[PDB]
């Protein structure tokens, strides 16, 4: 009948497709994540390629997204969310993690105001669930390094103000692949200029993730 989707984050209506590989998440308030999809798609397709899950079509008001968890056995998920909040500060100062899989089990909560050193150590949470081969965590934090990077670059030459965007960790809990994407175009607006809030929450977020791939 109706399977309900496994969120990590957010408030949205978000279900399995009635076929393999897909979300279908409701529009609540507006066409406007439709809106910028068919934008970015016209103006930037590299962007939605490399960086955006791909959206295979619109059913009244729901969007058929291609699901991110999709190929994995047992995924990790990590919401953060990296563009501006409607009103409220970032939890981390840069961006805000909303949410990762078993956050309950380390007392996360997403209202809490976070020091460099609670932020560092709800990733290393977030690392812990598959981790434990000490070099697997490094190849996963590399390969997201490597990604968040190119997505940092290309941001100097788009201008849309991405507020409320999240990036999605995932990888394997048998440290094999893994991946990061950019989520939630609802509140995403065109300028003039690039958004320099964004970029500083990714090179925030390379800064961190570089310093725990080096740790020993
Ligand atoms: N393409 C996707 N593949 C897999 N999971 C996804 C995908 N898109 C969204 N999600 C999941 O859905 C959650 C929230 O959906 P999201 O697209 O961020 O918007 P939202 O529900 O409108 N949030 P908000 O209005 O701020 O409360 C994420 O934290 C993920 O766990």
């Amino acid at each position: 009948s109706i399977r309900i989707f496994p969120r990590i984050a957010g408030r949205s209506y978000i279900i399995y497709g009635q076929t393999s590989g897909i979300i279908c998440k409701r529009m609540e308030k507006s066409d406007n994540e439709f809106v910028i999809y068919n934008y970015i798609s016209e103006h930037y397709d590299k962007f939605l390629k490399k960086y955006v899950p791909k959206l295979y079509g619109k059913n009244n008001d729901m969007l058929l997204l291609e699901d991110l968890t999709y190929n994995y056995n047992n995924p990790n998920v990590m919401d953060v969310k990296i563009g501006a909040r409607k009103r409220k500060s970032h939890t981390s100062g840069f961006f805000s993690i909303r949410g990762y899989t078993n956050s309950h089990d380390y007392k996360f909560d997403p209202d809490e105001y976070l020091t460099s050193e609670s932020t560092i150590n709800h990733i290393k949470n977030f690392m812990e669930a598959g981790g434990e081969n000490r070099d697997k965590t490094k190849q996963v934090l590399l390969k997201w390094i490597m990604k968040l990077s190119e997505l940092a670059n290309d941001l100097f030459e788009i201008n849309l103000k991405f507020d409320g965007v999240s990036l999605i960790f995932i990888y394997d809990d048998d440290c094999s692949k893994c991946d990061v994407n950019v989520v939630d175009f609802s509140r995403v607006k065109l300028i003039d200029t690039n958004d320099q809030m964004t970029i500083s929450a990714v090179t925030n977020l390379i800064k961190i993730l570089s310093e725990l791939a080096d740790n020993p």
